[PDB]
């Protein structure tokens, strides 16, 4: 069952350029509205020496507003839940691999997240912390070999005006057999609404809505 | 830029080293973001590859831009603009294309070059197993004083599933224009009729610019 | 600081498609001959559900024969040691990210390794365990922004015949300031010499030699 | 075939939309893996891009093959072979090229097409900041009954550092020939002389096949 008001609990363990860190979060969202927010706390490896923005899209497509005409792969997967894997290939060769194992306990989603980024150059916008925010995005979702894929090419706006491109490849895997959707889209907008100076505390929001594009 | 505009084009190209040429005439409504055209294979027919790889090469002036997004393309006329594009398919087939667009009265004139390589003999392009392009959402952003366009899209396949392609486009106005912020263009391109070997093709496209997840005030 | 005969001790912690595992190894090698061998034992997450081959090039370029005329970035970095990071981008979309922090204790190199692979399709050669061996390879090494890079586009041989390609991007980072080499190459040949049925025990060998390619 | 062979080619192409044409004549020793040629720009000069992006497009028959490795290329004659290639530079510039190689007496005849797109205005190609290709080691392997070649190589830059490029080549014999095992070809290509705007270029290449890490002193 998925209620109008759900909660979120997560732990991320990870590393960037070989340097370990760990983050925990608690939050709330409205799955039928495609909106969520959460408060994140760095527990290990702080102060983080890399742009926090590379982490935020790893911190659940159940928080997406799906219209009746499009099959909802994610709300179907519960109570058993689903997992996802993702590669995030930035244009300067930095690459982040991430996984999230999502379970449900009562009215609370539980995330077990792993995050590993390598080859971020010392003078690039990530290690120099010169990212501003992710732009809004439109993810493309499609079935391949019985599971759901999501591809998007998006970008971070940089301090000073420019953009830093990143290519997302996600595989979504329900833990139980669910009915699969047709090719469709998910519009996203993720935003850090508040943070302290070294990002030990972050309030993170996301809004997402599925659609089928131009008719 | 009038409410009703005409299109005239010629494409010269090659796929896997085998040359061909296509000419087209069409019409469209630039402010409604809609256009259609009839295309004729002039050389190299019958084409031995999936026609679909050509269709997104057969003009973002035909995109409905809201007042609230700066229109790079309508600004560039009468002088016009040019674009370059690489289309990177997931099985390694790669197509490079260019279009130099000028304006003659109410008619846009395209001079197009198209070169595709490394399409495997047993793949969906050389075996014409494509059905259509899905609708897409392109991302547009400024780099080095010109406009770029990236989109990861896909062709639907004859037996199910999809065949992915990554587009990288560079748009270059021929005169100085005002650059627009990061935005999107939704597309849907469709073959609306064709004869058996695709020597004749009726092609339509609909495109609308927008700024992503924000209208519903009723 | 670099003896003709050196030993190896390592622990790898990692995950493939979200399923964690851990492996430890002990070995020995001859840095000036560019040869090494090691025994690896599955400690957690066995029996491994993926092709063991994707791990082996993560199980140290100090074990490469460098001529006098090519600066040896790796033997220079000791006793302080060096670290490396790597992406391994397979042609079907599977991606493995790995890091190795290498230290030296007496005559023993100590590796702390992390390995994370995602998006390997269920019907692909990795999850179906259809790999035979890595082919011999030639890595290209060059300086960028004060550190050393290594790129190579190798392949794994498959059972029914054919090859499964992988693009390697490695960054090597000495822990101290060392002299930087010119553009050069390292030939590799890595081989699993013995293993038990589910690869809980693996004997792994590699041979490597640096060179500067066809002369000018 | 012969220990001494001649070469005559013509390349037609475009970079970032702008068209050009080059012709060349040369000679080489296929069993020694060495060749040289003189190239002349016939159209589109002075070339506004780094000449180096063209040179590896200007024939693996000029590679020294040991007896233990099957020679796909020397087998394909007199009928010849063709190849297609995509050259993917690290800043997004991409070049697609094809070469149809035939044999006329003792002269190889190349018909070459070259199309590069998305080279940024401030990058090393459009600013002519390349020095030379480094030596390389190509990996060759059979796929789909034809021969493939992959190599990740680099151009050295005029201010230091390197500019990377990933080559993907498909080699297609025109007749049925014997297929080789996975192997390598070492390359070293060099511009030995040129005039100021590269309308005239003397180009050399040396190439040798081998099987990777294998001097018994005799």
């Amino acid at each position: 069952v998925i209620k109008p008001d759900m909660k979120i609990k997560l732990r991320m363990e990870g590393a960037v350029n070989g340097h370990p860190f760990a983050i925990e979060g608690v939050g709330l969202g409205k799955p039928f509205e495609g909106k969520q927010s959460m408060d994140l706390k760095v527990k290990e490896g702080g102060p983080l020496p890399f742009a926090y923005d590379i982490l935020t899209t790893v911190f659940n497509r159940v928080f997406a507003k799906y219209p009746e005409n499009i099959v909802d792969y994610f709300k179907q997967s519960f109570p058993e839940g689903y997992s996802w894997e993702r590669s995030m290939n930035y244009e300067d060769g930095g690459i982040c691999n991430a996984t999230n194992d999502i379970t449900l306990d009562g009215d609370c989603y539980i995330y077990e997240i792993r995050f590993d980024g390598v080859n971020f150059p010392a003078n690039g916008p990530v290690m120099q912390k010169r990212t501003v925010k992710w732009e809004p995005s439109t993810e493309k979702l499609y079935v391949r070999d019985g599971v759901l894929k999501g591809d998007v090419n998006t970008a971070l706006s940089l301090e000073g005006g420019g953009h830093y491109r990143c290519d997302f490849k996600t595989t979504y895997k329900a833990k139980k057999v669910v009915q699969l959707p047709d090719y469709h889209f998910v519009d996203h907008h993720i935003e850090i609404k508040s943070h302290d100076k070294d990002y030990s505390n972050v309030n993170l929001h996301e809004h997402a809505e599925a659609h089928s594009g131009l008719p």
